[PDB]
């Protein structure tokens, strides 16, 4: 359903995400999905859709279960990104960050500043 900054921070930390990255991740999530896990974003101009809490693109990162060509660089169904369990979205988001950086998110431009500490979450 819907996370809050801290619940998401807590879960991602739990999943192995460095606290250092959490203000950024949660900023991204707020911008991308308002923390909603089950969102498929509006169709992009190229016919793709973004999936899940981090709005991961179904052309590059996950495989549409509808058969649509994808690079599926995260090696998962896009549906896997819509689950209440953010594990898949977290791993995939982390892989994307690893490959293309935060800059892979359009919303990064909002999230690249001096974000508040995540410490209040712990």
């Amino acid at each position: 359903k819907t996370f809050t900054r801290c619940s998401l921070a807590r879960e991602m930390y739990a999943l192995g995400v460095p606290k250092s990255e959490l203000p950024q991740w949660t900023c991204i999530a707020e911008h991308e999905s308002s923390y909603r896990t089950n969102v498929v974003g509006p169709t992009n101009s190229n016919g793709s859709n973004d999936y899940g809490i981090f709005q991961i693109n179904n052309y590059y990162w996950c495989q549409p279960s509808n058969g649509r060509f994808s690079y599926n660089e995260c090696h998962l169904s896009c549906d896997a990104l819509l689950t209440d369990n953010i594990s898949n979205s977290v791993t995939c988001a982390r892989k994307i960050k690893s490959q293309q950086g935060w800059t892979a998110w359009s919303t990064w431009k909002y999230c690249s500043g001096s974000l508040p500490s995540i410490n209040d979450c712990f």
